[PDB]
């Protein structure tokens, strides 16, 4: 059931942030190894003295990396004249967060119709403000609140190309790479307690709930779009628990990019994994695959099938849909974020979020086919 | 004239260490971008709490990228206990560089007859030390001496496959890249004050000396194949001050990696600029190519001249040589450091470092071109 409690409009994902070291190298890694797009730039040839951050796109996911500068550059500037282009950025505050958890994600931006309403609705709500908000060269709005750990839940909203302060690349500099990835379907947190954490971030967004590892839940917007999953961990070892060691707490554990073609996705980024891409998990067990028939035998032709297993898809069903899903190696040196690339079929009305789950059943279905 | 005044048995360059914040991404970048092969590792897979390293090797070119995991992870070891593979690594050393001067090279690091002799000879020549020597495996020894700025000059001994506790990287993540480059050729530093950094560096090496921009100076070793330039600036804007300020003090400017067939290498390293690997600088003006075949006439064909201009490489003749040269853009997000690709013509006897200069003669070449 969904009650559509959402005490703000909201739209759609808008970007995610990532705060690293060196935001150049990080974003032509991720560039090639995903097929995204070099479309937008705030540096210091665009006369940002603060940080440097690239844009990333592919269809409409939208990844921002962004790495301070030196403070010497800018250290006559105080707020009101800062030649930073995203003004909650924080010099103590990023060397922090990197030094402290490593490669991650810094802010979960969504789209809204008032970024200033949803802050003052969500710290009226019991949000612990961020960045309070500042309205960008009379165009953009932006405000962050805390989201869990040092993750921040950034709002975006637009009066009427990222962000004042940002330059367009030139089409030289400007490959079109492309895989097939689309949007991003949702971003999932590890958090030491779930209990606390979802009566938190439910409490001021109003967003609805949709024997190995961990458990969680699923908070969902009114149309379901955005699906912000968090998960705790079981003791007795847990992924959510290496996690929360390695990272230093709480954050963000894996985001999941939606692709038009999973199949052409998964083929474009296996060739490059070893040429300075992304490596994927162990392929499930052959059994695996041979169970596949038996479950979405109606849905997946055996030569689709048998290209799952060459690829090394997971396959999970649901009580309307089918999920298509394959999960990547971490991100960075530590065993932290990762990737997954997903495809939904089914729930066909445009198509409703979340058709086809998150792969529950992958669980035991992978637990059962090892044997 | 050659002195041959090493006060100690210097042979090669051995490796570079990059000191970053995420050291699996700039490695696959820097893999992809310059064809270097992924031959070692010491991270969590092979036992290491401390710290995160990747070794890419091109024929003899060797560079090491290096990062730290949280404290937390090795808080109960002591120096005698350590679990990291490179004893001289230190968090808070690391985290205050790499803060400091965002990527950049922490070690330049030459082979040695005996490491401990040259970090006692040094030492008592005046060299700062920075790690004492010491004994790894009963198989290799280690020693390190400060530099300039917060880089050291490491000396690398074996009694007779990188260091003990790094693994060879199994066959299948091991993509054998290569686009021709195969040595180390020199390694440049920017000092506020060439003067007391020469005194310093060949005072305790016994290494012999070799309007725009800067004044520099060649230390090279007795057979002159480890050669170390230092550059200071002149006011009156320099290259080397923009280096110090964005650098937050001195350090490593550029690393010359000798190429096979520099036509192939940039052709190669082109085709990949765009799509995760490096920019280069502009290309020369026309003119410049226009007044090759006045000067190298006798060397480059003007089918091979042609093919240069087309490259953007920079061509310089010296007394017994010539060289070929092209220069990318900074490495990262700060205008520091940079790479240098080069091919040397002529001293044929092996052929004898430093044939062709380091190209002084392309500054008024290219000041003159440009008219
Ligand atoms: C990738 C990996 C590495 C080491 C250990 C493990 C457990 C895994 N791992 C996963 O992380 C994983 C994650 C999801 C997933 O996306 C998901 C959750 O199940 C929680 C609800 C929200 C959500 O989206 C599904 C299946 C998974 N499976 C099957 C899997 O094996
Ligand atoms: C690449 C770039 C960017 C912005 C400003 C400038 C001056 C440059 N720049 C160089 O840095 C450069 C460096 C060398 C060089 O390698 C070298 C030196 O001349 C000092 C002695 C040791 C040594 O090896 C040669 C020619 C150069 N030229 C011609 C050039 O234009
Ligand atoms: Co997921
Ligand atoms: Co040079």
């Amino acid at each position: 059931k969904n009650p559509k409690s959402d005490k703000f409009k909201v739209k759609r994902f808008h970007h995610i942030e990532f705060w690293c070291g060196d935001a150049t190298n990080v974003a032509r890694r991720f560039s090639w190894g995903l097929g995204m797009r070099f479309s937008a730039k705030s540096d210091l040839s665009t006369g940002n003295m603060v940080h440097a951050s690239y844009l990333l796109t592919s269809g409409d996911l939208r990844f921002l990396f962004t790495a301070p500068y030196s403070p010497s550059l800018s250290a006559g500037e105080i707020k009101p004249t800062t030649t930073a282009s995203i003004p909650s950025f924080d010099h103590g505050s990023c060397r922090s967060f990197f030094s402290s958890h490593g490669l991650g994600v810094r802010a979960v931006a969504i789209e809204v119709e008032d970024a200033e309403s949803a802050f003052s609705i969500s710290v009226a709500n019991g949000a612990i403000p961020s960045s309070p908000p500042i309205v960008l060269n009379e165009a953009v709005t932006i405000a962050e609140v805390k989201l869990y750990g040092d993750v921040v839940l950034r709002y975006v909203s637009y009066k009427a190309e990222f962000l004042p302060g940002f330059e367009r690349v030139e089409d030289a500099s400007s490959f079109p790479l492309d895989y097939g990835i689309r949007r991003l379907d949702h971003a999932v947190g590890n958090v030491p307690e779930l209990g606390p954490a979802l009566t938190y971030v439910a409490g001021f967004t109003g967003f609805h709930q949709f024997e190995s590892g961990l458990n969680s839940a699923v908070l969902a917007s009114n149309d379901e779009m955005v699906l912000l999953p968090i998960n705790e961990p079981v003791h007795g070892k847990s992924q959510i628990q290496t996690y929360l060691e390695h990272n230093e707490g709480a954050g963000l554990q894996h985001l999941a990019l939606m692709s038009e073609d999973i199949f052409r996705t998964l083929r474009e980024m296996r060739k490059r994994s070893s040429i300075g891409g992304f490596d994927f998990m162990p392929s499930p067990p052959p059994t695996y695959y041979q169970n596949l028939k038996k479950r979405v035998g109606d849905v997946l032709s055996d030569d689709q099938i048998k290209e799952c297993e060459e690829l090394g898809i997971l396959v999970d069903r649901d009580d309307q849909g089918t999920l298509l899903q394959i999960f990547t190696k971490p991100l960075g040196d530590r065993p932290t974020i990762f990737i997954e690339i997903i495809q939904r079929v089914g729930c066909m009305m445009y198509q409703s979020g979340g058709c086809g789950g998150f792969g529950k059943g992958n669980f035991s279905e992978l637990f059962k086919s090892i044997e």
